[PDB]
């Protein structure tokens, strides 16, 4: 069994940077891919299950878990820029990161804490690079099984837990039988978490919330709704450097997506077209609009254990409407 | 273009019984597929978009019409007892009667209309006789599709909206974009509303809007708004989903002796398959009589009640109709 999970060509560089990113927020997901040879969700995820005891706790057999994550792994599409491994290994990080605010300590159970990861993980899996309104206005035949509704998300649960049934690939398969059904409701309820169209509703949710403790499991779950897609829109709020880059990439795929939408005469969707999209104007929208209403209301919640992102978030909004 | 759509060898017999009785609480629709070899389903929604004028407003075509209706009717398997293309017509007409109701009058828009008689139509397209339960139990292929949410219901709106596709079966061809997709929109919500699943949340629903009309003093409810709207239509097609109990005694045990054949099916695979088996799957267990008081205590009764509240006095027949069936079977313990 290798330091991190599957072997690598730079063990010792990665178990350095390992041992000091981890719990940082802002972490280089890009130079850990490149170091692992494209095994950073694969030593991501196995060097935070380690940390956090879930593979003694949950009797996972550790090479059984490097097989499954490996299978997820190469799941995801290497050729797609930004929905790929590296984004589920960032938005993994970024998930266990936002869970260890003291303000939230000692809350979630054993089992919420794995549900969260476990589904920061696959949250994206075999995603095609293109979006959902883009299956439906095509009439793509996801679109049409899932009658319209999280297309993709519903996507991503269905291989991450096909992949399960795979043979020695099965990491839940010492959990009882009601603690599997509890992890399974849970996963699915979290990976549909990250389709946008919930995130007016869990965003109130969670105002409400703050606006106020928590042992119904209904408050916790509509916490850890609120984390991950936290984590999934984390990249506004990442150092700059981190930001832009995670940026280009998800600017590449929107575009491409705007080459089919253009080269089959459709209404291009939105940010997608090459001619103009003011790249600069659009992440400031989606700033003011959508990821700054957010995280001020998750750091709002965790007071005061996460004032650095919602100051990095305000900076880097600054650093764009100057650079128009 | 024949009478009724289709061809049948019984014209006649079958203009007489649509002419009495589409308008009455509990049609015997097992015997006008008998009469219409098989056509119920083609031949029941044909006469109901003739008599409410929907093909003439919505510009659907005939021939399109009759060619969809057949090719639905088909994708329901008749060797299902209960979920077959007659229930479908069943839960049709039913819903045609519901809305019938003068507490109802001009609520609905036409397209809303539509969209709550095409649902009911294709509710159950495809159903292969087991339940969500039983898939999601055996990790059947479509609950892990479906990520065990609606499943079936999801699967049977998936196979209607992929039949539209086909040849010269476009029924909804000459609405508007604005128009197909509102429509769309809310077809999808009508037929997720049969999802047993939902019944609960769907009923507190209907009791928000019946204590709410009884509070208001014009004692009329304000529909001006959609989602209050669409809430009374995925109460009504859920209702007329569950209309079984609340018919004709003769053929509410004619539609209870299919659903328990399919239901002690689906039990013996479960056996057969080492499972729980499901409630009311169990012929070893299962005590039919019992089982149908307790349906009706439980969920029916309270559906229906609450139902009858919100258009009272109009389905006074069906609240009775429940009671005393519910009696029957009491007596028959
Ligand atoms: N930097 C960004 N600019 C604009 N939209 C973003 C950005 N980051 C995330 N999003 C949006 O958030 C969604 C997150 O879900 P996913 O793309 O499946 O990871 C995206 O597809 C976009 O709608
Ligand atoms: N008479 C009955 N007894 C028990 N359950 C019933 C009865 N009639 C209808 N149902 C239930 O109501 C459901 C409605 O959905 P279907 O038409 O898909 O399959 C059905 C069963 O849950
Ligand atoms: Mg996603
Ligand atoms: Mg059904
Ligand atoms: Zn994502
Ligand atoms: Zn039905």
């Amino acid at each position: 069994l290798p330091i991190h999970g599957v072997e690598t060509p730079n063990d010792n560089e990665l178990e350095e940077r390992f041992s000091l990113c981890l719990d940082e927020w802002g972490v280089d997901i890009f130079e850990i891919d490149r170091l692992s040879n494209g095994h950073a969700l694969t030593t991501v995820a196995y060097r935070i299950f380690q940390k956090r005891d879930l593979l003694k706790t949950f009797c996972i057999d550790p090479h059984v878990f490097v097989r499954y994550l490996l299978r997820v792994e190469s799941t995801y599409h290497a050729d797609v820029p930004y929905h790929n491994s590296m984004h589920a290994a960032d938005v993994l990080q970024t998930a266990h990161f936002l869970l260890q605010a003291e303000a939230l300590d000692d809350v979630f159970s054993d089992l919420e804490i794995l549900a969260v990861l476990f589904a920061a993980a696959i949250h994206d899996v075999d995603h095609p690079g293109v979006t959902n309104q883009f299956l439906i206005n095509t009439g793509h035949e996801l679109a049409l099984q899932y009658n319209d509704a999280s297309v993709l998300e519903n996507h991503h649960l269905y291989m991450a837990f096909k992949i399960l049934t795979e043979k020695d690939c099965d990491i839940f398969a010492n959990l009882g039988g009601k603690k599997r059904q509890t992890l399974r409701r849970m996963v699915i309820e979290l990976v549909l978490a990250t389709d946008m169209s919930k995130h007016m509703s869990l965003l109130a949710d969670l105002r409400t919330m703050v606006e106020t403790n928590l042992d119904n499991y209904a408050d916790r779950i509509q916490i850890l709704q609120n984390m991950i897609h936290c984590a999934d829109l984390s990249n506004p709020a990442k150092p700059l450097r981190l930001y832009r880059k995670w940026t280009g990439r998800l600017i590449e795929e929107f575009f491409r997506q705007g080459d089919k939408e253009r080269e089959l005469s459709l209404e291009i969707s939105p940010m997608c077209d090459r001619e103009s999209v003011e790249v600069e104007k659009s992440q400031v929208s989606f700033i003011d609009f959508v990821c700054h209403p957010l995280w001020e209301t998750w750091c709002d919640l965790v007071h005061p254990c996460a004032q650095l992102i919602l100051d990095t978030l305000e900076d880097n909004r600054d650093w764009y409407e100057c650079h128009i």
